[PDB]
């Protein structure tokens, strides 16, 4: 049915389950990514090297999005939402990308530039894949206010 795509990034690894009907295309983009990523540095403690498997595909969500035009339909939007679903299912847990970034900054090493790059390229990939945020999430505090559990004021 599908052919797994192992995203080889030095010592950081994640496998991508890719259907065959687009595996020829996805296989072409990983061929380019290894050219774009620099070499592994001291366990990816560099300025851009992916230190956790999350940003390994996070930056993968970026360059694929860079090859997309939202107005036209192409062939890379098929792998765009493809890798997007796997990222949000594997590394995200129904929460927001902000929780993932803040916690990956909490438990693992802290390089806040990469952690913000994570939201930056994710949102571009998420919205650019014609997957808008036109669906409210159950952020605990806002549904708490809607239920009366709390109350908010916005100061500036």
């Amino acid at each position: 049915s599908t052919r797994p795509l192992t995203l080889s990034h030095g010592s950081l690894e994640h496998v991508l389950l890719v259907p065959t009907a687009s595996f020829f295309i996805a296989s072409q983009l990983q061929e380019q990514f290894n050219k774009i990523l620099p070499e592994p540095t001291e366990g990816f403690a560099a300025d851009d090297e992916p230190t956790t498997p999350a940003e390994l595909v996070g930056k993968f969500l970026g360059y694929v999005s860079s090859l997309v035009e939202p107005s036209k339909v192409g062939q890379f939007d098929q792998v765009l939402n493809l890798c997007l679903t796997e990222f949000e299912n594997c590394y995200l847990e129904g929460n927001d990308i902000h929780a993932l970034a803040a916690k990956l900054l909490q438990e693992n090493d802290t390089t806040l530039v990469k952690t913000k790059e994570l939201i930056k390229n994710y949102i571009t990939a998420r919205i650019m894949a014609k997957r808008p945020f036109d669906k409210k999430s159950n952020s605990a505090l806002f549904r708490a206010v809607g239920e009366g559990n709390a109350q908010l004021v916005a100061i500036f």
